[PDB]
């Protein structure tokens, strides 16, 4: 059968997916999501209630974001360009608390990352432009939104960046990891 | 509140959606799906179990497709280029049986179409290339796949096409509407 390669990252609950793309003389076709395969690799049920689509110029960084209530599990990919995509483990009781994982996702490699509730998430744009799409397990709730600053010295994330990133003001004003609201 | 304009088409159960795109100096962001708004405009619950992504060159036509068992309701859009997107009512007992609706969907207008189970669906590519994404209420089942030929004379679909379309062989070999398996 044809489906989707699944790899658990250094932080096992983070999973990297890679789809099969079928070519023919009209162009191509692939399954960007399949609930049977996803729940099989995930090991538990999931419902996605919202899909999001953003476009960002080279050097833009969005993160590090989470919702401390109505927490959102996220399945993410890029359909134009390339990003470096990061997950940070904010579960105090996890043995990988304060650790992070990062992978390059692009329109061309078509790779995806599953990021469970309990994590902060961010990405930075490496190409001229990038369009970034993702599905979430709960709805947008601004009152519950939190942020950790991208260049926190305790987290020490190895961003593959050349120039200083462009950020929203609320991302520039992100909290230090030591002062941040974390999960159990 | 910010959300998604909804319009019922000439065949009322077909719905055209139009999202709000928020610009800022990083680029843009929009909600491509929201279950609260969708089920509110739809008037009933829906679960999507599979997402699909295809790329096609100018003049390619894919259709007219349905699954007679494990029938798939479809929510569709384009993220690169422009297509003419068509829904045909195949419910024998509907007063709009044998009728169709069509709209232009593009990367730029970001409009979407909801096509319930009971309909055939097709599109044709109007730009150099088009990438077409959609979410479905059931899984792929080849044994149940059926096709009606794009240029059926009873259906008389007004394709905005210049040259003869490029088709898969199984689409070139599609059934006449008069000989096709239909829904109740
Ligand atoms: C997150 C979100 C924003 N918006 C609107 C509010 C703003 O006007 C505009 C941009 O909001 P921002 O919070 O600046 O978007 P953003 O792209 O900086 O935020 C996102 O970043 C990702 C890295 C995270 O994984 C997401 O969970 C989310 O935090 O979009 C929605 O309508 N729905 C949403 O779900
Ligand atoms: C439809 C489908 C195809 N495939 C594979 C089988 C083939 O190798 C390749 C292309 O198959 P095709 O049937 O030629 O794809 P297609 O793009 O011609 O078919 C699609 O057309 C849309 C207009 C309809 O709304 C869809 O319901 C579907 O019928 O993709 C999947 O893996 N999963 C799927 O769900």
């Amino acid at each position: 059968s044809m489906a989707m390669k699944a790899t658990r990252l250094a932080i096992p609950d983070v999973i990297l997916f890679e789809p099969r793309v079928f070519g023919d003389d009209r162009g191509f076709f692939f399954e960007s999501y399949n609930q049977r395969a996803f729940e099989e690799a995930c090991g538990h049920p999931v419902s996605f209630v919202q899909d999001n689509h953003s476009r960002s110029a080279r050097g833009v960084l969005r993160g590090l974001h989470y919702q401390i209530r109505q927490a959102q599990g996220k399945l993410v990919r890029a359909t134009l360009g390339e990003v470096f995509d990061v997950a940070v483990d904010l579960r105090r009781g996890s043995p990988t608390f304060g650790q992070w994982v990062g992978e390059r996702l692009s329109a061309e490699n078509k790779r995806q990352m599953w990021i469970p509730a309990g994590f902060a998430h961010g990405f930075v744009v490496l190409s001229e432009y990038a369009e970034f799409l993702y599905k979430t397990t709960d709805f947008w709730a601004p009152e519950h939104e939190r942020c950790i600053v991208w260049n926190d010295p305790e987290l020490k994330i190895d961003w593959p960046l050349q120039d200083a990133p462009l950020l929203s003001e609320k991302d520039r004003q992100g909290k230090a990891f030591a002062d941040a609201d974390c999960f159990p």
